[PDB]
């Protein structure tokens, strides 16, 4: 009989077209299925980068340390690489435009006997937050597997997680990326230097589909091939049009 | 000093140019300022038609008649001649879908003394449901304004309401229309068979721009000229590209 997890080698062609290797996953709510071009590879945990800014949100909303999505966390004058990220900031375009020291600020202010403590509640991933409390999900001992991601995503979908309802739908809403009337897409990038990532799900009238999806990023002239390559599975398999 | 409002009559050559009468009005929440081009008419008040799907919604979410935006609303098998509206909805589908036997039926279950009450509660225009507890808003006594509409849709914003804050989330979702790089759009259109309604906002990174049209619709076929005419407005003031 029908088996949890198929494989699809075919979308291999996304990734090759670009010169490119990596993983999309795809879980189909409705039918309780997933799909992946290469199964090894969705189950390897990797550094989630900025894709933590999903777990990272809902601690700090939980505890209190951002108090809505509204909050702004003013610019600590330090000018940084990313010209997006000189200028105050909440939580709907610090998520935006991955904004690290807004959330490096979270992070300290959460601490790390309680980040610790919710990311065993989370399951999520190793649970593994050695190195700085500010800086683990960068380079440190954090690991997370693109099939951990879409368990992760499916309980933050289903209000599931062990924080309340009130955070779980902020952070929902932060996630909004693209919207139209033909689907929604709530998500997070994330690259950590070698690899990038693209992990959320596609809203449709009658189903959902979660995806998670990283590929090998020597460098971050290919960053914008981490949607492309995902869109191409999504057209392939008539996700979206 | 300055003006709380200001007209802009240049505005009506949008209108003009489809041969097309009616009010768009605009408010910048930064600088709590709104322009409109016809300062009398955006004082008005019309039936709110299928923009009454906001408080509808919010009241049948505080009243636990619908549970959440995943309960369905099974088609009662009669066919109608909106084909989208002869299949099982959710809360999300029905916003979108404007799916007027699926909200008659939540106002049936809220019944006329708390449909009432909730309506002084909100400040919703008149106040008045006089007529069908079922149709009131397309054809009995309730009339709001496009200013009106803008401060109920500032409480809503803000989580001001007199229903849960989760109530309000829950709405706010629904009224998800389009969403990109640049832009958020949370809406809901309305329709009469008269006159046509968009009422909203457009989430900007650093602001937010509500929004109230109405305009004389004698047929269904102009019912896209609703979203184009404020777009333009939109585009003509820099708000959207
Ligand atoms: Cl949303």
């Amino acid at each position: 009989g029908p088996k949890e997890w198929q494989e699809n080698k075919s979308w291999n062609a996304h990734f090759t077209e670009h010169k490119s290797q990596g993983v999309v996953v795809l879980w189909n709510e409705n039918k309780q299925q997933g799909f992946t071009n290469n199964l090894k590879r969705a189950n390897q945990a990797f550094l989630p980068a900025s894709t933590f800014k999903i777990p990272n949100s809902l601690i700090a909303l939980d505890l209190g340390v951002v108090k809505d999505e509204h909050q702004v966390f003013k610019w600590d004058g330090q000018t940084r690489d990313i010209a997006t990220w000189n200028r105050d900031h909440n939580l709907i375009t610090a998520m935006k435009y991955s904004v690290v020291p807004v959330y490096q600020e979270f992070a300290r202010q959460i601490g790390e006997a309680r980040m610790s403590k919710m990311l065993h509640a989370f399951d999520y991933g190793n649970e593994d937050i050695s190195g700085n409390v500010d800086s683990f999900w960068l380079d440190g001992g954090i690991r997370i597997s693109a099939t951990e991601q879409i368990s992760f995503l499916r309980k933050l979908y289903h209000n599931k997680l062990h924080v309340s309802e009130r955070s779980q739908r902020i952070v929902k809403q932060a996630m909004l990326t693209e919207a139209n009337g033909d689907y929604i897409i709530r998500a997070k990038t994330g690259y950590d230097t070698k690899i990038g990532w693209w992990v959320g799900w596609v809203e449709l009238d009658d189903n959902v589909w979660f995806f998670a999806m990283n590929m090998d990023m020597p460098t971050s002239d290919g960053l914008g091939l981490r949607q492309a390559i995902t869109k191409e599975v999504l057209k392939q398999e008539k996700i979206i049009p």
